[PDB]
């Protein structure tokens, strides 16, 4: 991993040691990436709803994972489940319960830094993972991206800026999440948004993570070529806001 400071350093350190579980998927791998393109083809807004109990920026919510899931399953293109333990108070048990209850694509949101976390995600029933450019060395990224493809996943690559993008297009990314979070502070800043998205080629599925909250922002981002929308906080507070985003 890169040398990092603050909570990020600790979560990465913490993530190396994350223990992996004995499991059996279960259903077959479904493609979150390809689900996005059908919803585009169908003129259906495509929201990836995130499940998280806590966040470092201050999010603090009680809500049952399965009731969240069973509910989003009718509305949402996919679900992202935090399974990081310390700062977001997730775990593998949230992924487990969520996969047996629903039949839509699931992304496992964590700080992926080694192979067994990809094994656990596969084994626990996740359809894909997130890989974060700012935490990995370019070689680590290339390697973890291949590994997940050996299983059949097309992993989201997560980027914050043009350097991140230049690395991801070099390794051959097909599925990109554009974060507006400052990774060390977080801390949303969208000044750089339009410009990043304008540089990604048209054969890469693009997803925006952005504390979106209003319908009209979704509309403005369509106009720039974005495929879909990763939405956490507001939906974790009121799952019903989803109906407004269609």
């Amino acid at each position: 991993p890169r040398y990092l400071k603050g909570w990020l350093e600790d979560v990465v350190q913490l993530s190396l040691r994350r223990p992996s579980l004995r499991a059996s998927r279960q259903r077959p791998i479904i493609s979150l990436k390809e689900r996005i393109l059908e919803f585009n083809k169908r003129n259906n807004t495509a929201i990836i709803a995130v499940y998280k109990r806590k966040s470092p920026s201050g999010l603090d919510v009680e809500r049952d994972p399965i009731e969240y899931a069973k509910f989003m399953e009718r509305y949402a293109v996919g679900l992202a489940i935090l399974t990081e333990e310390k700062y977001f108070n997730g775990s593998y048990e949230d992924l487990r319960k969520i996969a047996s209850s629903v039949s839509i694509p699931i992304l496992m949101w964590d700080f992926i830094v080694k192979e067994s976390q990809i094994d656990d995600a596969y084994n626990l029933g996740a359809d894909t993972v997130g890989l974060i450019v700012k935490i990995l060395t370019e070689r680590e990224l290339e390697s973890l991206l291949e590994y997940a493809r050996s299983y059949g996943m097309e992993p989201a690559i997560v980027i914050n800026d043009e350097n991140d993008l230049d690395i991801a297009l070099r390794i051959g990314a097909r599925f990109i999440i554009i974060s507006s979070h400052d990774l060390e502070t977080l801390e949303i800043n969208k000044e750089n948004q339009r410009k990043l998205i304008s540089m990604i080629p048209s054969n890469v599925v693009k997803v925006v993570a952005s504390g979106i909250s209003e319908r009209n922002e979704i509309e403005e981002l369509y106009k720039l070529g974005v495929n879909a929308f990763e939405i956490g906080s507001s939906l974790m507070r009121n799952p019903e806001k989803i109906k407004e985003f269609i």
